């Protein structure tokens, strides 16, 4: 559970957004593309897994399952790749719903921020930062602490 | 202690690395820019900062701790700008030979990476893993996790 992530690609003003989710805790890392190629995909992993402890990873669908590069990664950098098929239903619903919500706090930033990148970021603090009383990135500490003990 | 952080500018192949450290663990984020600009450093501090709780900066030069763009990403993420000035001096031979054990890893992988921002990225994965004994990823997890508890 504490390595378990899982990749989500949504759009916004035709570019590409791929997030990263923490399953356990709902922490997100994001980064703008200009399109969704095993090669981006593959570089967003590496900088992911040297920044936390990613043992397996949710790929986001087939082409980057198969792509050669990102299976180069996942070696490199010891990560399980596993297909993100939503066995339990309601892991549709939740990455759904937070794409709606960064989207929106996107929109919500849009005076503050120049650039998409920009704005992007601003999202993925915010949201990481959220009391729901502990916030995202809290509850991943505290995951992580627990494992390490 | 849990919330500082010391950035530093480091040089290699004409092109410039930026390197974020948690001061208490060793723990690093890390980039390849085309130039120092503060705009560059504003944002590389935006997403650090979504990243881990970063509540003081010892910002690298003069010139990112002037920067008005710096200044605005500051007060964004709501961080405290403070000199980098070693005032214990062991501080800056520290810093010296870290930019050395980088460039160190980034050699020794390039069979592997064909550009330069794959190299450092592989040596953030390899400087955060290693194992000094714990890593500086479970340091920093550790120290945090202390903090919210
Ligand atoms: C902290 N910050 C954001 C930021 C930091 C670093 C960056 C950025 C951005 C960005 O805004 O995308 O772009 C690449 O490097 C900032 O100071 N914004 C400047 C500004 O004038 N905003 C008002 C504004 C809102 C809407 C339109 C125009 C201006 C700004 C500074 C440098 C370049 C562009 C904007
Ligand atoms: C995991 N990985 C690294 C990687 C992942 C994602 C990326 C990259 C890189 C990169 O290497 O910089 O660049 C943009 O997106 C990889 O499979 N590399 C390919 C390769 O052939 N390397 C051997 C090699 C070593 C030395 C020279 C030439 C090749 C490769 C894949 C796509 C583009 C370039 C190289």
């Amino acid at each position: 559970s504490p390595g378990i992530w899982q990749l989500d690609c949504t759009h916004l003003e035709g570019k590409v957004i791929l997030v990263a989710v923490h399953v356990a805790s709902g922490y997100i890392e994001a980064e703008v593309i200009p399109a969704e190629t095993g090669q981006e995909t593959a570089y967003f992993l590496l900088k992911l897994a040297g920044r936390w402890p990613v043992k397996t990873v949710h790929t986001d669908n087939g082409s980057n399952f198969t792509s050669t590069t990102v299976k180069a990664a996942c070696w490199w950098a010891g990560i399980k790749q596993e297909d993100g098929i939503p066995y339990n239903p309601q892991s549709q619903g939740v990455i759904e719903s937070m794409n709606k919500e960064l989207k929106k706090i996107i929109g919500q930033v849009r005076d503050q921020a120049e650039h998409l990148k920009t704005a992007v970021q601003m999202a993925v603090f915010i949201h990481n930062h959220k009391r729901k009383g502990y916030s995202a990135g809290e509850r991943i500490v505290d995951i992580i602490a627990t494992d390490i003990q």
